[PDB]
Order: C-alpha cells, then sequence, then structure tokens
C-alpha cells in the first residue's frame, strides 16, 4: 500500500537485464560477466572479482530505509578478510555494507572520514543452526529522531542513535561487488534490493518480508525454491546428523559415519505426479512422489499398508521402498513449507488410505524382532504433533555456496 508508494529505487529483473522499476529511472549497469536471475528473479550474484554492478540515481537525519536479500557461501564468510560488498562513499562520506569474518555491518562515515554502524553475527559460529549460505532478510532504517535500526527477517536486531558523527551527505552513486581479488569459492547472491524514502516501521517491514519470502513456493535447506528431478538428502530436524536408508525393507534414520559434512546419505529426487516441466518449482499443495537411489536403481518411497503393531485409531505406518514406479496413490505425498524465521524446513503428508503425517522418532519398525530404530513414519493424528519439530524435514541440495 503505502509501503510500495515510498520505493524511489527497485532493482528487479524484467527482460533480461537487472534495472530500476521505482519509475525514478536510476542508471543500472551490469558487469557482463554477472549472472543474474538464476535463483529469484530480482537476484544477482556477486562471483568474480571486479565484478560489479553500478547504479547512477536522479538528483532527488531523514526519512528512508533499504532493504534486500542476501545468501553468503561458507567459504566467502569463512574468511578473516573484510570485504566491502555494496558501497556507496564516492570520496569520504556515505554508506556501504561489507562482511567481514562471519559477520556483516553497515557502516556510515561522515566527511571527517568518522562512522557509526549496526553488525549482525549471521554465522553461529557456522552452526548448522546459523544462517551460512542461508538467504536472510535484512533491513536497515534511518529517521530524523536520529535512530537508526537494523532488521533481520522482521525482526530488530539492533538499535542505535546516529550521535557522535559529523555531516555525510549521500552519494548519486552505488557500487555492488567485490574489488577485492576472490576466489570461485567466495560467493555470495543478494535479490529483490530496495530502497524507501521512510523509515519502515517493524510492521510495515514484516509485510515486506511476507510478500518477498514467497509463502506457497517450498524451500530447500538454502532457503532457495525446491524443485522437481533435483537430488536432495532430506534430513529431519530432530537428527540432523542422520540420513534416509532402507536397511531392512524399512527406512531408518542412520548415524552419519562423519558429522563434519553434509552431503550424505541416498539422494531422493521428488518427481511430479501432474508431471510437468522437467526441473520446475514445487508449490504448496502440490501431489509429489519420492524416488530414493539405493542398489544401482530406484525406488519409490511408500507408507507401509500395514502399522508398526500387530487400525483406523491412532495407527503408525513405516516407509517402504516400492520396486514399481509410476502413479501409485500410496506413493503420494504433499510438503508445505513450516512458517518459520529461522529455518527452512517442511511438513510431508500423505491422504492414501487416511491422512497421516511424516515425523522421526524411536520405535520398532520391525515384528521379526525388539530391534530398536530411529524411523521416519506416518502418524494418522497429527493434529497434536503439528506444531513438533520431529515433524520439520530439511532438504540439502548440492549448492554452489556450500562447497565440500
Amino acid at each position: 500500500n503505502s509501503i510500495n508508494d515510498s520505493k524511489i529505487l527497485s532493482l528487479q529483473n524484467k527482460k533480461n537485464a537487472l534495472v530500476d522499476t521505482s519509475g525514478y529511472n536510476a542508471e543500472v549497469r551490469v558487469g557482463d560477466n554477472v549472472q543474474l536471475n538464476t535463483i529469484y528473479t530480482n537476484d544477482f550474484k556477486l562471483s568474480s572479482s571486479g565484478d560489479k554492478i553500478i547504479v547512477n540515481l536522479n538528483n532527488n537525519y531523514e526519512n528512508s530505509s533499504v532493504s534486500f536479500w542476501i545468501k553468503i557461501s561458507k567459504d566467502l564468510t569463512n574468511s578473516h578478510n573484510e570485504y566491502t560488498i555494496i558501497n556507496s562513499i564516492e570520496q569520504n562520506s556515505g554508506w556501504k555494507l561489507c562482511i567481514r569474518n562471519g559477520n556483516i555491518e553497515w557502516i556510515l562515515q561522515d566527511v571527517n572520514r568518522k562512522y557509526k554502524s549496526l553488525i549482525f553475527d549471521y554465522s553461529e559460529s557456522l552452526s548448522h543452526t546459523g544462517y551460512t549460505n542461508k538467504w536472510f532478510f535484512v533491513t536497515i532504517t534511518n529517521n530524523i529522531m536520529g535512530y537508526m535500526k537494523l532488521y533481520i527477517n522482521g525482526e530488530l536486531k539492533q538499535s542505535q542513535k546516529i550521535e557522535d558523527l559529523d555531516e555525510v551527505k549521500l552519494d548519486k552513486t552505488i557500487v555492488f561487488g567485490i574489488d577485492e581479488n576472490i576466489d570461485e569459492n567466495q560467493m555470495l547472491w543478494i535479490r529483490d534490493f530496495n530502497i524507501f524514502s521512510k523509515e519502515l516501521s517493524n510492521e510495515d517491514i514484516n509485510i515486506v518480508y511476507e510478500g518477498q519470502i514467497l509463502r506457497n513456493v517450498i524451500k530447500d535447506y538454502w532457503g532457495n525454491p525446491l524443485k522437481f528431478d533435483t537430488e536432495y538428502y532430506i534430513i529431519n530436524d530432530n537428527y540432523i546428523d542422520r540420513y534416509i536408508a532402507p536397511e531392512s525393507n524399512v527406512l531408518v534414520l542412520v548415524q552419519y559415519p562423519d558429522r563434519s559434512k553434509l552431503y550424505t546419505g541416498n539422494p531422493i529426487t521428488i518427481k511430479s505426479v501432474s508431471d510437468k516441466n522437467p526441473y520446475s518449482r514445487i508449490l504448496n499443495g502440490d501431489n509429489i512422489i519420492l524416488h530414493m537411489l539405493y542398489n544401482s536403481r530406484k525406488y519409490m518411497i511408500i507408507r507401509d499398508t500395514d502399522t508398526i503393531y500387530a487400525c483406523s485409531q491412532n495407527c503408525v505406518y513405516a516407509l517402504k521402498l516400492q520396486s514399481n514406479l509410476g502413479n501409485y496413490g500410496i506413493g503420494i505425498f504433499s510438503i508445505k513449507n513450516i512458517v518459520s524465521k529461522n529455518k527452512y524446513c517442511s511438513q510431508i503428508f500423505s491422504s492414501f488410505r487416511e491422512n497421516t503425517m511424516l515425523l522421526a522418532d524411536i520405535y520398532k519398525p520391525w515384528r521379526a524382532s525388539f530391534k530398536n530404530a530411529y524411523t521416519p513414519v506416518a502418524v494418522t493424528n497429527y493434529e497434536t504433533k503439528l506444531l513438533s519439530t520431529s515433524s520439520f524435514w530439511k532438504f540439502i541440495s548440492r549448492d554452489p555456496g556450500w562447497v565440500e
């Protein structure tokens, strides 16, 4: 509403050139070697050295803010060096965003090279519980009272008044890129860069966050849109260092022979029931099928027709592989992102003979023995466990951002 009314710059991909649609006609020159629109429509990649995008605006303590998504690759966020990725200081005054040792910080320097800044530790020390190589929304607001805030995914992460600091004068130009000499491994993505001529409020910022994330598109581990025909290592949120493996005619979550990694286990490709374009986006409420690659052949993951016990009232079925591919209802699932400002994961559902949900825990998936196992199962009355993390599933895809 009155949010879009204040956009003075808005980098979006139209034909096949990144341009300004704010309506203020800013000059946007993109380096021929820059990959635009590969993950999300209005994203671009800061890859090679001296690879940049130049923005020349038009003439036009104050009210205004900036937003944009950013995704930094493990190696680049691993480095010790400070990388000024977004520069807007022509002489010695202005603003510029930069990243240095797993942190992202917003700097504001006056005409006498003095500054002020808000910083954020997007990497919980590279903990799988952090944002390394994961799309996270940023937002910087500045108002007249001198207060300037830094929000992440719509949450205030830092307040601060522009105190000890002389005069600052913005610059008609803005440069994206890492002029320093980098390597492949060192890469980051940015999408939906926007600038408002007004201090956005917490309540406004979340709205922008809610329409840019794309609720109906299922996301993979990195926050990228999930895709059909793409290989993914599926992990349940409670057992991050376990993988889905067949075992004895019954899928179970097995201990990772080496945690230090991430890409371990039996890769699972997702197929479309209503069959459509090969690597197209998987949407909320879409019928899918799950093929697993194990023993030089593909298998269709299905719901065990017999409960885990010797039913139509609170039953737990195991998961089996099915030699015969094809559109078999018993193998039809659904995935719906979970609303979580901190992690990208989904809930899988099945409605074959009854409405089941997938979650993982300790069971005795076998009738033969008193054998224990951490296995994935389908319940029938998930109204209860609809909020348990044992129902959250993450999809790890080989990502250029995370190399090992």
